[PDB]
């Protein structure tokens, strides 16, 4: 192989590994902003082209506006992603598998106060690169399991970033 | 350093980082297929040379056949890997540390219906590259802890991919 | 762009991706040694320049000596890191976000026997590279939540690496 061919071949491989890293970083930011309810920053993770259902939502603002109502202050959520499988499909598209464990806790001001939900899911994300930045375009999952229960009322929540 | 030496040095580094990525991806696939009970695909994660104990099992089919019996429909499992430490030992061999949290739930058709098991473990995997693809060759762990208990019978399992 | 400029540009990118990988590996080692109470090896994760508060501790030994007393044999801990966001700030400095789930169990010899603590946190680490190796320089977190409770006394801990 030529000098220029080998540099070209290396340059495309480094770009692919940068894309993989940026997508993993994007997903980390997504989960942090979702659970932190940092809605302004979470909006920046979502493709401008995002359309979601689920009555559909068009664009990052409508989607993030929905999350703001579906995930109020009174719900502590943890969406914990494990062992990704990222595939770069083209220079502007990618697919990513993430193994989720999810926990929901409903605090005393919730209509569902005392409730807990635990689950797991195999998520498949689609990403796209718009104007040189990777975004989440769509998401879907296969539910592994989900459980609903009333939390032991003797559990003391001593810290909560969403409280007053 | 020469032009060709620098290209050679870069080419081996990119290969190493591709191998690391492929091994992390392999492990993600492994856990997904194990917990999903997708046994045909899980078999593809295991080296053709795999021998396991545990009375030994030889080859991917015997090993995956054992998992099929040891992890029936009635057991929801989550094997959740965290913070890997991957070391590429040679061009065809690698070692990987994974911090596991494991959960087992026994559903109502199990002989052990109502039982839960939680634990943690420091796993060390060995991988090998056979005919240009990375596989899991062997695994072992140090148990951090394990706990056994009867689940609160008021917990409603509302979703379960293994059910009818 | 020149041949030498393109090799130089590739060489700095590969170094950055090696640094990212080394830092993720460092963090894995950190959590494993912390939860394993492998204090000699955990000391090696900490920058020689580390100063901590928390009355301050100076250096890896003082810091690791504190952990040895604050995390006795009788406390099973799991510090489970998820979905990192690593940024290399310069050739010798970096920042890393890690989403933590933490669990603490107090075994029967603890003064707090039967107690459990669960939580989550958004950690931000600072790392530095001293004499060609990455270390943890400082850490801080935003607590997502924390809960305290008495464990169901019918839970049997069947395995525990910290026991006799
Ligand atoms: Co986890
Ligand atoms: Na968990």
């Amino acid at each position: 192989m030529s000098i220029e061919e080998r540099l070209e071949a290396l340059e495309k491989e480094i770009q692919k590994m940068k894309d993989i890293e940026e997508i993993k970083k994007l997903k980390g930011q997504y989960f942090r902003c979702l659970d932190g309810k940092f809605w302004d920053e979470l909006e920046t993770t979502l493709s401008p082209n995002i359309v979601t259902s689920y009555l559909v939502f068009h664009g990052p603002k409508e989607v993030t506006d929905y999350f703001k109502k579906a995930m109020p202050r009174e719900e502590i959520s943890m969406h914990m992603g494990h062992t990704p499988e990222i595939t770069i499909d083209s220079e502007t598209t990618a697919t990513g598998r993430w193994y989720l464990e999810d926990k929901l806790i409903f605090t005393e001001e919730s209509k569902y106060a005392g409730s807990g939900v635990n689950g797991g899911a195999f998520y498949t994300d689609k990403y796209e690169k718009v104007d040189g930045k990777w975004y989440i375009l769509e998401t879907g999952y296969l539910r592994v399991y989900e459980e609903h229960f009333m939390r032991d009322p003797k559990i003391k929540i001593t810290m909560n970033m969403h409280k007053t």
